[PDB]
């Protein structure tokens, strides 16, 4: 599971979105910080919370990667990213990930929902997924 | 983490021994269900626990994926194998994950440790975790 | 924490219904070895499930430990049950969690809901949590 | 359970070091945003993290809730604190945890270890956990 000091919506954007991030191996220890392996796969999506949350408020679509889920939503325009892939998947803790870098320039689907209690106000509908990327 | 019901060497057996195992969209259900959310990638060592403890009894190694460990054992044979990759990373819980098969022959390189006093008598020494394949 | 491979209804039974219990510091490793740390009290309720099942079709009741809940259900009668509470809560692991047995008979409150699709579809209720006793 | 970000000694001064905490159900807050479910029980010491590793140098004793471990210390004195006690333990989620406020003033015995690479390096023991107090 998800650390659960942070909502779905929160836990999203730190993994999710990153306007200018670093080189992979170094991104990825933001998000490494507070997991007990590290992940095996992320996409940096290099925009905005507050973009991402307008994107939800588009057509309701099948999610690709949870086909039995409509509370998907595709981005009308390609956005710059950064996939990191682990190299390392037989670590046994965080100190040492080690991460390939693949820039990149797709649309994003992301799955979004009714905002937690802790979530900010602001946005009453947030991103809690990023399903895949096209 | 792993699930707590289980040793680290129990864990292990569950998720990287399996002689004859099914194609990997089946294969690893057995492994998800004890999980939230779906294994990203999965190696199946067909052989068997008692062997794989045979070869922790060999010379300590590097670890190649832990390279600040020296607790590592390479097997002296390349033995059959299953590898899965998860294709639909975006899947949120486990009952739609989908998975490529890879099989191969490869050596392979556990890492091994003192037993959990949960863990059987018969094996003082167990591999703990699968570091990597060659 | 639950055990994703058990549905609530499951893990209910495991925790709240034992109709002859052992000791205490017996009857809870079978619970705590699903766990990292001890747990630092659990009533088991000296009943059977399709009793409980029963107990769900009185009438409805706010929850009185989950305020905002309106689907829990009193037994119309006081159930023996055998109370356990951890002696050593500064207990680090669960090797030796040791607990005091404080047997009793009390009124019981449980939450019911619409059973997990994993659940048998012969009961279409059935208990998801202990809420209190009484 | 203990947020991988935060070392032992951290993670043991966020739940166990309060000098003026407030009701406990206000005090309790910032240790259940770590957590999914409420705390059971929690004692705050009013004191500091230097009067606590100062304890640290007194007799080794043996760990009365661990009783396995050697590396604890008792207070020579009884300090104030607050304990807090869940009245809700029924509660299934940490939206609204209630605890009774419980002041008082007692000897407390703490384990002390080593310190974290990521802990300071300028006190090289530091209390890693709460074992009991009397
Ligand atoms: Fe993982
Ligand atoms: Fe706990
Ligand atoms: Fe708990």
């Amino acid at each position: 599971m998800r650390p659960p000091q942070f909502t779905r919506a929160q836990w999203f954007a730190i993994q999710a979105i990153s306007l200018n991030p670093p080189r992979c191996t170094i991104a990825m220890r933001a998000i490494n910080n507070y997991r007990w392996r590290c992940k095996n796969q992320n996409t940096f999506l290099r925009t905005t919370f507050a973009n991402v949350v307008n994107v939800c408020g588009n057509q309701s679509i099948r999610c690709p990667h949870n086909r039995t889920l409509n509370n998907c939503h595709r981005s009308r325009f390609r956005v710059p990213l950064l996939h990191c892939d682990l190299i390392n998947p037989g670590a046994q803790n965080i100190s040492n990930c080690r991460y390939a870098d693949r820039p990149g320039r797709r649309f994003y689907v992301v799955a979004c929902d009714n905002r937690d209690p802790r979530d900010s106000p602001r946005y009453p509908v947030v991103p809690v997924h990023l399903d895949t990327t096209i």
